[PDB]
């Protein structure tokens, strides 16, 4: 199963993908919003892990617009831990959503979670 990264800071995208590999999965990454949209497009990843404050275009947006199209399972991973976040990101259309800072295992074990649906 192929994961896309969505995430402007290298070495927290370099961790993630070090745990999806470990794990088996094929990694494509992105690092801006606009990136995720072309990787999106020409990968047509299983799911998307998906960092919220990117350049070009924010992680909200590049929600909102793949959600145009695609029923990808999205999983929001972002530092912004408010209600206001929470909810917003859930009703623009992912399926979950874990804070920053993260636990590699629960990460993990919420991308099973989603890909068993
Ligand atoms: F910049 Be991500 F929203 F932690
Ligand atoms: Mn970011």
């Amino acid at each position: 199963k192929k994961i896309l990264i969505v995430d402007d800071e290298k070495p927290i995208s370099d961790i993630i993908k070090f745990n999806m590999t470990k794990e088996g999965y094929e990694v494509v990454t992105a690092f801006n919003g606009r990136e995720a949209l072309e990787q999106f497009e020409a990968e047509q990843p299983d799911i998307i892990i998906l960092d919220l404050m990117l350049p070009e275009i924010d992680g909200l947006e590049v929600a909102k617009t793949i959600r145009k199209t695609s029923s990808v399972p999205i999983l929001m991973l972002s530092a912004k831990d408010s209600e206001f976040d929470k909810v917003i990101g859930l009703e623009l259309g992912a399926d979950d959503y874990v804070t920053k800072p993260f636990s590699n295992r629960e990460l993990q074990a919420r991308v099973k979670a989603l890909l068993r649906r």
